[PDB]
C-alpha cells in the first residue's frame, strides 16, 4: 500500500465542523485514485493531510516518499518556460520533452521564436489560463516523486483537450506512478483504480466505477 486513510476525521479549526469525516481509502503503488465532490467538500484538504499540513483528530494515515503537488491554482514564476517546468530539478532533455509533449505544450512553444527560452512572469508574454494550467501540470509531472497529488489540474481546458491530456499525461506518461487526481469527469472516474466522492467532508461513495454502475 502506498497511501491509506482509515476512519480519518480532521478539523481546520478546533471546535469547528469537521472538514473530513470518517474517510477511508487505500491506494496501492502505481494506482490512480480519483477524488471528486462539490466545492468545499474537502478534496484539497485531503491532499493537505497527505502533505502533512493537517493532522487527523481520529483515525490513521499511511504514506511515505516524496510528493509532487499540483495546485488547483496555476502559477508562474519569472523565468523561461523551461525553467518554470523543471523548477530547480536537474534537467534531462528526454524527460522534459516527454512532459511537454504529454501536456500539449510543444505546440505552444514551437510558435515562439525563442522556443523553450520564452520568458514568462516578467511582463512580456501574458499566458492564457489554459496555458498556465498545463505549465503548472508539467512542472508537477516533471518532478520525480513517489506520489503525485494533482488537484483539479485541467482548469481552463476544453473537454477534448482535458480528455487528451488526461490520457497522454496521467494515464500513459505516469502509468507507473501512484497518482491522486482531484477531478469530477466521468472518464477519469471510470479509468481510476478507485474513486472517492466527498460531500461536505463525508464519504459519499468509495469503490470503483463498475461498482457504482451496478447500483443503478
Ligand atoms: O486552510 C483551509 C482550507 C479549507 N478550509 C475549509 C474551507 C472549507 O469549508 C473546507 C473544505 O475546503 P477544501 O479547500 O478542502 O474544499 P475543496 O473540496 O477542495 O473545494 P474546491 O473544489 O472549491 O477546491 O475546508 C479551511 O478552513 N481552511
Ligand atoms: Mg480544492
Amino acid at each position: 500500500t502506498e497511501v491509506v486513510m482509515e476512519n480519518v476525521t480532521a478539523f481546520w479549526e478546533e471546535g469547528g465542523t469537521p472538514v473530513l469525516k470518517d474517510i477511508n481509502f487505500k491506494i496501492e503503488r502505481g494506482q490512480l485514485l480519483a477524488v471528486a465532490g462539490s466545492t468545499g467538500a474537502g478534496k484539497t484538504s485531503l491532499l493537505m493531510m497527505i502533505m502533512g499540513e493537517l493532522e487527523p483528530s481520529e483515525g490513521k494515515i499511511k504514506h511515505s516518499g516524496r510528493i509532487s503537488f499540483c495546485s488547483q491554482f496555476s502559477w508562474i514564476m519569472p523565468g523561461t518556460i523551461k525553467e518554470n517546468i523543471i523548477f530547480g530539478v536537474s534537467y534531462d532533455e528526454y524527460r522534459y520533452r516527454s512532459v511537454i509533449k504529454a501536456c500539449q505544450l510543444e505546440e505552444d512553444i514551437s510558435k515562439f521564436a525563442e522556443k523553450d527560452n520564452i520568458v514568462l512572469g516578467e511582463g512580456g508574454i501574458t499566458l492564457s489560463g489554459g496555458q498556465r494550467a498545463r505549465i503548472s501540470l508539467a512542472r508537477a509531472v516533471y518532478k520525480d516523486a513517489d506520489l503525485y497529488l494533482l488537484d483539479s489540474p485541467f482548469g481552463y481546458l476544453d473537454v477534448l483537450t482535458e480528455k487528451e491530456i488526461f490520457e497522454s499525461c496521467v494515464c500513459k506518461l505516469m502509468a507507473n506512478k501512484t497518482r491522486i487526481l482531484v477531478t469530477s469527469k466521468m472518464e477519469h472516474l471510470k479509468k481510476a483504480d478507485k474513486i472517492l466522492i466527498l460531500h461536505e467532508g463525508s464519504s459519499y461513495f468509495y469503490g470503483t466505477f463498475s461498482e457504482l454502475q451496478n447500483l443503478q
